[PDB]
Order: structure tokens, then C-alpha cells, then sequence
């Protein structure tokens, strides 16, 4: 099928089983597995950080994270639409206690003035906020870009205050590709970055973080405590490797075929908007439809095409390296016909 | 000096002083003392509730009522600027492992389509939503009556989805009485309510949660958790039967004090809104000031006034039973002085 | 009845009834009650540390300084039968994510060596030591006298691996006078120390943690987070200083009346071990009766006699103010009835 | 290269794992939608007669997710005082679930009944409530010792009448098995859950499953998502742990024949042994006649091409598994014996 539900589909490619199956391996638990050494090694070199931290999730990444800067009680200053407070389980209050200060964003953006509000002062009262997120290519928003000055403006405002700041990174690449910054100017503003390897750059499973010697010491620690600390997981890091180091380049390619869909789509007739398109994905309202975006789905599943609802009236459509030209070209044909049927 | 920092600086009453000096005690650990025991049995009489539980503050009261309502991983609905979200030092994130869910409102009241649409739907990604919190008369802006509509709304939406509700009645006597609604009635649309006896009621200490036998079962093993388990607290209940039973019709005093306040200080050209002014709370604003709040704030303690800065441009100021008419007159003899310095 | 269950049932004297009718107040929470914050001087100076906190509770007393002794994922050696572990309502866990490392010990003193043995070393499957706790007159092994020279090898134990040393303290005034060690001693060679002022002592309610300043703030912190920042305690705090000041000597009287009772029940049958009681409280085994531990309680408290089982074939019997030699005496005459019957 | 004894973790993915791992038929597994996973939670039930299963990143997280949808906070979880995740678990049981451990000591990881039994906390206010009871089978640290089946059958009759959950951590279920020829859906049926490893004696290079009824594993794979063990295409680990199921539980008999010669041999030599004790792939050996410590002797051994453990002072463990042959212990033996004759 023509899986436009999310970039976590993506599939290892041919050069990726080929490394597995020969990825020479150790007990990561003893720090022996070289593949792993050599992904963490890289990650480092390539956010220009002291250290990198192999973990299962981009979820792990965060909470590791999470654990490493705070100490109970602590707040966390965060978008409100941001992942680690909506889809990350309310892990932070079980696995930190902490609490989240959500904070206003425009696609992703917090107001620099209303962030250096919410931190808290020093009273019996109130928490200490010792952390900052801010996630780079916003999720919810759409996969918007945030930009560089907004990192830049709150990560002066916590060095003065001695705060943390942490980039959820899961697609900091396609951000960096949107806005020609490079990863390193983006991590260079703040103290730890999460990436995905298994979402753009096709690996199939985990992401890394990457900071400073001793706050990654912290999260290795905390990836322990957590169930993270693997085996030979060099196998998983051998296509990490690669999906770092040559599949970034080619999230360019999803970035052109969602905007050509977008711009296709809003031709056909469809609630689209192409100027909201900066990455790779593209929000596809319902409201003219005859069905809403629960019945679109079902529609678009028996045609051919796979997506998810977001909401009662939107769908979110996402590129990625299993979406060919052709597939975009393959699927715009099937909502042609389903607008005839659903208009 | 003229303290209006806040009700909780109340001091004892004659008659409580006395009634703590003869009080009849006995281990509350083994549910033998006799005065906590009618204190509990008043009080869960007069909030037409099954069973209630003394607690040393109001802060413990809603902590044992968040762990007694949830489990670990869940989330809470409560008001943006509600004080178990800013006063309460992340508590119900250490202790429940809770994650609140800001909702913004009106003056303390929040809008019940907000409230359901914060509500989670059941998604592995998803903390479960197993509690809504009120505050009633709210606290940060400016001791707001919550309409008894807006409570009795989020009460059937409540019901609807099976999710418990708390109210922060910290203050609910004022609110009570400014309202003309009887506390029995509010406490009908909700779970538990915590309310406070050592703020307006002049109490010395503690506060109590009323609710359900069964829930109130699990509050109280809490509150042994938190360090809430006393022995011979009959003392401080003595206080607090009277608080309860002589000292919530004065509160109209402490109303007719605040809007007096209020209205003299427009007179004089200060940022305040008397007509926003219903129960014992003013919210000043400094603006118009040639100092922000904690500048003004100082002014104010070197001419013999106390009070608390809420923010950089507000200022709360709170009356009670300790702060009678000629202090407020006297007050305002220092407020007219100090306008003519920083206006 | 006759009251043996436990030394928390003491009533306040007359003297502690008129000075907590007279007690001067303030507002706590702004450090402004001046006896809460002479007791806090007094207990400080009275066991040469620098600062003090008062509690309303010995649990929120030792739980406090857990939580600003250890971080997330630490340990905490102690005593295999001390209070912290068994009645605490596995507190640690919950509000300082903290593991009991038990170990064992000969009337609460844990062999040095042992203690040294239980740190764990720097090994990431392995918590982080950073608190030992050690009970003094320790409860379950029958109120016996921990040797200063334990505490102080365990001091330098602690010393040398950089680790923090809480002294449950909750009779440490008991221990004293039986042992002719000031507490000031005890405590030189502790970080923190716990003392209740509500069993022996016969105040109404409350504790005190003293310390180093840094780790009192932290603790004091706690204390708000867990709700035991009261208003006007200094009601608590009159009767608390005349537990401290004029109540400490006649604990002389509690371990004469043990001594007898015990002397008297082997005198009568019973298997029990004067020469094992030196505090305030005394172990009587059921073994050569025909009835167990639990049936022994209710026989007695059927003839007039309260005590508390604490095994299906041990009852602890706890001397205080309010069981006086002639309750004693009275006791042993129904305790000789009881053996005719049992026996 | 060295002969590593150091634990059974080090195990390497045979040539056939390697195969199935590249060439893996994977799927997103937050949408359940990996064909391997699945048939390796699908296969991993069946076996233990359980009707749901959970693939995990790593045992730890096994335990862990397994404590967290068992208990609630507050609770206390009863387990043998020189168990896994009480030891090595990094502290996870209080920060993640939040509840207190109550460590009862064991003869050889087997707990006797009535001291669980009166573990358990009477209903008082200031007790926590037991919730958990935690088997370890083939309890590591006291030499990879087999707990009876008649154990757990006993403490599962005392879970039953008190309402409490009992989980076996089954890291190595299927060495105890090998030994006693107890399949493991016999051990399996008295308790509630069962976690066991796929990454180390059975050759799988990462993860652990858990098994057990429908609505915990649920309430476990949500506790997964928030410990962030919520993989993608992770059917490219589940396709050798089809195969260490599979095809790798038979041959543990070899690892268990291995550690017998090594410690039948090691006793022959002069060293503190008890050959009686070792049943499945674990030998003690303690220095007591040595004139050295055991991280004195690890290092010597080090230097002589042997790895190993010390686990104590005065213990050191030696683990056979698929790594190291016959020919390796013959080997590691020849070197026992000299620096036998050089500290002894
Ligand atoms: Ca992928
Ligand atoms: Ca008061
Ligand atoms: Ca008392
Ligand atoms: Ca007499
Ligand atoms: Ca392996
Ligand atoms: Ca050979
Ligand atoms: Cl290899
Ligand atoms: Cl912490
Ligand atoms: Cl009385
Ligand atoms: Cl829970
Ligand atoms: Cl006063
Ligand atoms: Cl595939």
C-alpha cells in the first residue's frame, strides 16, 4: 500500500540488512559492542558534542534526557503542543517527577519573553525549573521549522539563569534541510539534542543523544534504569551508522514530494494548504467532505492508501524514502477519484 | 503593622486559645482522639459528605486527594493559574507521579468544552485523565467566585467520561457567602473538596477533605504516608471546630474591608478594579507606578503595610478578620502618601 | 484503661495546656511564628547543630531528610527491623525514589563492617549509597540503647565513602538517659538527626529534624512539598519546648517503672528478660502460654490492660508519663490472673 | 583471543540469526503492524502456555514494566534478598512503580513459603500493601541454582488465598528447565507473569519477553511505551530471537555438561568449589585457599587469557555458554591449574 501515515514506516534499505547481517557486535552492558561505539562516536563528531548515548526510542532519548537535568520537583519549561507532553505517556511526572510548564508556541516557537516568564523564582512555593525543551520541526504543528533566532533568544535567556535547554531533535535533519542551518548551529545553542535514526533516515529502531561527557554519563545511567541497556546491539547501530551518514541528504526529496502533493491536492479540490508545507508532512482538512476524516481514512484504505486522523476533521499525510514520485503521482490519482465520490 | 499579605496571618480567637487549653485529646493515629473526631464529623456533616479528614495545611489536604483520586501515570485537568499548579512545589508530580493538564479560565472559571477537550482518549501514547480540579473563590485572580453553572457543567462532563473531581475550596466560605450558594451545594457536583480553617475561619492550623468513607480511607493512609499522622491534634481541632462553627458569617466583614479598600484606592488613581471585587482579595496593578511591584511592595513594608507581589506588575492584597476598618483606613492614609511619590 | 500500647499516648501536662493557650504566633510559612522558631533554636543548640525544623511528624521527620539526603535511584542502608523500613508506608519509595538496603544488626547496631560491605560500589546496575540511617533506641529489638561507639565507627565509615548519616532519633532522649550520652554527642557524629517530641516527651504533636543549614533549607522545602508547612504552629511549639526543656529528666521514671514491671512479670511466670530492659519498654513472650500474642492482647485488654502485639508470639509493653507505678502495680495484679489462667 | 566467563550475555548471533536478521520482514511495532514481532510474542506465549506476550530491549525492562503493571504506588514487592532486581536493577522498582522491596532470604533463590508468608503485610495503616511476590528462576547469584517447581507451586497457592501477583524473572527459565525437565508452561502456570531472556544463553544478540493474560501484557506494553521501549521495526531483533527460541534451547544441555567438568575439574585441582551445587551453566569458586582476594585472581586470570567475575570479596562466577567450547574449558582448566600452584 501507499503508506502515508508517518515517516516511522520507513524500511531498512538494501545496504542497511546488508550491514546488519555482517555488523560485528559486543556487550554494549560492558561498552564492548564497536558498531555502537563507532554510531555514538559519530553522532558526537556530527552535533559537534563531547559524547552520544545509543537508546530504543526517541522517547528514551527524551526521558533519559529528562532524568539527566532535573531532580525531583523540578519544572520543565515546554511548548504546549509539544511531543514529550502529549505522546510521551506522562512519563516525566513517574519517571522524574517532574512537571511540565507548557508555554504558548507559534508552530513550535515559544515567545521568548513569555518563556523567560515562566521560569519560576526562587521560593519555598515553587519548583525550579532547571530545564528547557524546545523540539525542532514541530510535530503538531505540521512539521514547521523553528527558527534559529527563537533557539538562539532562549538559549541566552537559561544560560543567564542557569537553565538546561534540551532540542527534541526527532527531525532536526529535516529541519536543517528546510532551513540550510546546520545541525551543529542548532546543538550549538543548546546542551543535549535527541535525534531519530528510525524515522527520515530510515533505521529501523532507536534514536541518540548526544551532550555533554557527563550528562550523557547521567543518561547512560538513566537508559539503565529505564530497560535500554541492550546487548549486541550493534546490529541495530550498523544501519544507524549508515541512516546517519548517507541518508540525510535525501530527506530534500520528501520535502519536494509533499509540497508537489500539497500543491496537487489543492487542485483537486481538497482542503490543503501548500504555504503551510516546510517539511514533510501536509495537514488535509475534511470540512467539504461528505465523511469526515475517520470515514476519509477507511475510504482512502480501501483504494489503496494509508493515513491517520489527527482529529475529527484532519488528516495528516507524511513523506518518506518508501514514497516514491510514484507513489505520490499513484496516490493523487485514488484522491481524484474519492474526491468524485466524497465532494 | 496593617498585614495584608494574606488570610493565613489570622491568630487565634480568645475562645479558641481557651478551647485548645482545655481540649479533650487522644492518639489520632489510633482514631482515639475525640475532638479530631467531632471536628471530621462536623465538617463531614456540613458538606453533606459521608466521612472527612483533618489535615496540617491545605496543601497536604489537596496532595492526599490527587494520590486518593489517581495512579501513577495519570493526568489532571486543572486551571492555568491554579495553586496546585503554581503553589504547590510540583508536588503532585513527586507524590501522585501526576501530570497536570493546564486548562486556561475566566477569572478561575474554565470553559467546560476546554475541559472536555483536554480530556485523553485512550491511546497507549495517552496518560489516563482520572481528575478534574476546581478552585473555588480563585486565588490568583483576585479571589474570583467560580459560577455555580460552571461546576455543575464540568460536574456532568465528569460523570460523563467517569473522572473524579476535586474542588480547592481553600476558600470556599467566601465564596459562599458572596454567592449566597450553601457549601453543601457545591460539594454535591464534586468528589472531594479540601477547605482551609486556618486562612479566613482564623484558625492556627489545618485544613480538611471531605468526600467519600472509601476515598476518604485512602487519603487518610496518604496523609500517614506524607507525615499528616498526628497524635493528640485535638488541640488544633478545638480551633478548628470553631473556626468552622462561629467564624464563616464574619467573613462578610473581611468582603465589605476588601471592597472599601478597593473602591478608595480608584479614588486615589491606582491600576485596581473594584467591581471585580467580591470576596476579601484585591488585585493591584502597578503600571501606572513609577516602580514595578516588588519595588512598591518595599515602599509599602517601610510605611507599615505588608503584602505580596503575585507577578512583576501585580500586587495582592488580602483582608481578614486581623485587619479591621480603621486599619484599612489607615492604610489608605499610606496608600494616598506612597501615590504621590511613585505615580 | 491501663495504656501500654505505646509512649505516643501521653497527654500534655497542665504546663504545656496553659503555654499553648498562651503561645505567641505567627505565619510559618514567612518563618514568622517566634516560638516555632525558638523551639527550632533550641533544638539545634540542644544537639549542636546549626539549624532545626519542626514537623508534625517523627515519619514526615525521617522522610524529609531522605528526600534532602538522596536523589532519585539512591540507597539508604538501614537497620534490617528499623521504623523507616517497616512503618513508614513504604514512604522512601514513593516520595524520594529511594531502595532500603537492609541490614541486619544486634539490638539495632549494624556490625561496621557489615555496613561497609552494603555500600554499593560505582557500577551503573547498581544505586548510588548516599545515606545511612541508624535508630537509636531501637524500637523493635525493645527499645535497646545503640553504643556510641557503633555510631561513631559507622561515622567514619561514612566519612571515608563521602556518604550522609540520619540518626532516627525518635527516643534519642531515652537512650541518653540511659546511657549517660548527651545528644549533642549522638548527633557529632550524624549529618541529620530526627527526635519526637510527642512520645516521651508528652507533647501533643510534632518532631524536629536538625542539621547543617543547606540541608534544613532542603528540608524545609520538603516539608512544604509534603504539606507540613503550617501557619500558626507555635501553639504546637509552646508545648513542644517544655517537652524538650522540662521533660527530659523524668524519663529517669519510665525506665524505673519498665525495670519493675519486667522484674515483677518474671517474678509472676512470664518469659521476659529483665536484664534486657534499660529504656522505656519491655518484650514479654507468650511461649510458655497457652494462647498467642493475639490472643494474649485481647485477654488483656479484656481485663483492663492495653499493649500491642508485635509477632503471633511477642507483645511490647511501652512505659510513659501516663502509666504510673500504681498502674504498673495495677497491671501486674491482673498480669497474675492472666498467668493462672494461660499458663 | 580470551575465553570469557564472565556471563552468558556475551553470546554472539549464529550465522543462521545473522541471515534472519538482515533479511527480517519487519513492520511499525507502535501500530503492532511487524510480522516478526508478532510471531515471535505469538510463539513465545504458546511455549509458556500464556495468552499474550511482550518483546522487550531488554530484561530489565522486563521486570520493570512487569512490576509497574502489577502494583500501584506505595505497594511492596516481596523477592529474594540476593535477587536480580533487587541487586542489579539499578534502584528501577522505586523510582519507576515506586514501591519498597521486602527482601526474604533464600536457601540456594528459593524462598521457603512460610517466610513469604509472613512477609506479607498485615492490612494497618502503616503498612504498605503487598501486591508482588518474585520468583527468580535459576537464581544467579547463588550459582545459577534451580528453584523446585514445588516452590513455586507453595508460594502461588499463598499468592492466591492473599489476592497478590506473583512474576517469575525467568532470565535463564529455560536452564531450569533443561536441568529439572520441567517444561516451562509448568512453571509458568503458577504465576501471573513470566519474563526470560533471549540475549543470553540462547544466543539472541538483545531483548527478553514478557508472557502472561491479555489484559496485563496490555497494561505492560503501555508501561513499555513510557519507559520508551516503543520500538519501530524491531522485527530485525525478533527474527533471532525465533530462532533462539526455537532452535537454541536444546543445546543449553551443553553449556550445563561444560560447567560440570569446569567444576569437577577445578575441585580435583584444589580450589573452592562444590560441583554438587552446579546444575545448569554457573560455578562459584571462592578464594578462601588462596593467597590472594577475588579481584586479585579476576586480574590474574585477566593475564592469563581467562575473563571472569568476582562477585563478592570472595566469589567469583564462571559462566559457560555457546562461546566458549569444550576445548576453551580444557584450556581455561590448564591455566586454573598453574596459578593454582602460584597462589595457593
Ligand atoms: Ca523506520
Ligand atoms: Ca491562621
Ligand atoms: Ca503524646
Ligand atoms: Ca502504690
Ligand atoms: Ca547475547
Ligand atoms: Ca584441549
Ligand atoms: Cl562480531
Ligand atoms: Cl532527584
Ligand atoms: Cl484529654
Ligand atoms: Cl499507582
Ligand atoms: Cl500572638
Ligand atoms: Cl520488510
Amino acid at each position: 500500500m501507499i503508506d502515508l501515515r508517518s515517516d516511522t514506516v520507513t524500511k531498512p534499505t538494501e545496504e542497511m540488512r546488508k550491514a546488519m547481517a555482517q555488523a560485528e557486535v559486543g556487550d554494549d552492558v560492558y561498552g564492548e559492542d564497536p558498531t555502537i561505539n563507532e554510531l555514538e562516536r559519530l553522532a558526537a563528531e556530527t552535533f559537534g558534542k563531547e559524547a552520544a548515548l545509543f537508546v530504543p526510542s526517541g522517547t528514551m532519548g527524551n526521558q533519559v534526557s529528562i532524568m539527566a537535568h532535573t531532580q525531583r520537583g523540578d519544572e520543565v519549561i515546554l511548548e504546549a503542543d509539544s511531543h514529550i507532553f502529549w505522546y510521551e505517556v506522562g512519563a516525566m511526572a513517574v519517571l522524574s517527577g517532574v512537571m511540565p510548564h507548557p508555554v504558548p508556541g507559534k508552530n513550535g516557537a515559544m515567545d521568548p519573553d513569555d518563556v523567560r516568564k515562566a521560569i519560576r523564582p526562587r521560593n519555598i512555593h515553587f519548583p525550579r525549573t532547571s530545564l528547557i525543551a524546545i523540539e525542532n520541526t514541530h510535530n503538531r504543528s505540521g512539521g514547521r521549522v523553528v527558527p534559529l533566532e527563537n533557539i538562539k533568544e532562549i538559549c541566552t535567556i537559561a544560560k543567564e539563569h542557569g537553565i538546561n535547554v534540551h532540542i527534541d531533535g526527532a527531525r532536526i535533519f529535516n529541519a536543517s534541510i528546510a532551513s540550510g542551518v546546520p545541525v551543529k548551529e542548532y546543538a550549538g545553542y543548546a546542551d543535549s539534542v535527541m535525534f531519530c535514526l528510525s524515522k527520515g533516515l530510515c533505521a529501523p529502531v532507536g534514536s541518540v543523544v548526544v551532550g555533554d561527557r557527563d550528562f550523557i554519563e547521567r543518561a547512560r545511567k538513566a537508559r539503565k534504569m529505564l530497560g535500554g541497556g541492550m546487548r549486541q546491539a550493534g546490529v541495530l547501530a550498523a544501519a544507524g551508522i549508515i541512516a546517519l551518514t548517507k541518508m540525510v541528504d535525501r530527506l530534500k526529496e520528501d520535502h519536494e514530494n509533499a509540497r508537489f502533493l500539497a500543491l496537487k491536492l489543492k487542485e483537486i479540490g481538497y482542503s490543503v494548504n501548500p504555504e503551510d508545507v516546510k517539511t514533510n508532512m501536509v495537514i488535509l482538512r475534511t470540512d467539504n467532505l461528505k465523511v469526515n476524516a475517520h470515514g476519509f481514512i477507511e475510504a482512502l484504505r480501501n483504494s489503496g492508501v494509508l493515513a491517520n486522523a489527527v482529529s475529527d476533521t484532519e488528516i495528516r499525510l507524511v513523506t518518506h524514502k518508501d514514497v516514491s514520485r510514484n507513489d505520490i503521482e499513484e496516490a493523487l490519482n485514488i484522491f481524484e477519484k474519492l474526491f468524485r465520490k466524497f465532494s
